């Protein structure tokens, strides 16, 4: 009842590869390629490519700074996907639990990448997550856009 899922596949223009080794890698190179975005990135305990590794978000949505931090609770290198689970910050006044999924599809013939959210929220009228998943999808076209 209080809990949801949302699922946005996009396809992307640039190579999928180079998308999972920033999501799983070298996550911090988001802030340089989606300034409006995102203000920081900091690795705060483990490695960067680790499960359970916690990192620590700087973000503006609709031009109000917030912050998160995240613990790495799945990793798959064979579907590259990443998972995301939000422990602290301004979504959490929200939320109850909030996870985030990131796959990358890298056939190479075409390549997208689906975002997935799973999430429980702390009452009944709490909002879907739209506005979240907006930004996502605008980090995504950040990254697709950076090379050219
Ligand atoms: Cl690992």
């Amino acid at each position: 009842d209080l809990s949801g899922k949302m699922v946005k596949q996009v396809e992307i223009l640039s190579d999928g590869i180079v998308f999972y080794e920033i999501f799983r890698y070298r996550l911090y190179l988001i802030s340089e390629m989606s300034p409006v975005n995102i203000q920081g990135v900091d690795l705060l305990e483990g490695n960067w490519g680790t499960v359970g590794s916690v990192i620590f978000f700087k973000y503006t949505i609709d031009g109000k700074e917030k912050t998160a931090k995240d613990i790495v609770e799945a990793i798959d290198e064979e579907t590259k996907s990443v998972t995301f689970k939000i422990v602290e910050g301004d979504l959490m006044e929200l939320y109850k639990t909030f996870i985030i999924i990131v796959q990358v599809d890298t056939k190479g013939e075409h390549n997208s990448v689906t975002w997935t959210f799973h999430y429980e929220k702390l009452k009944e009228d709490v909002e879907e997550p739209n506005t979240l998943m907006n930004f996502c999808i605008e980090i995504t076209k950040d990254i697709e856009t950076y090379h050219l």
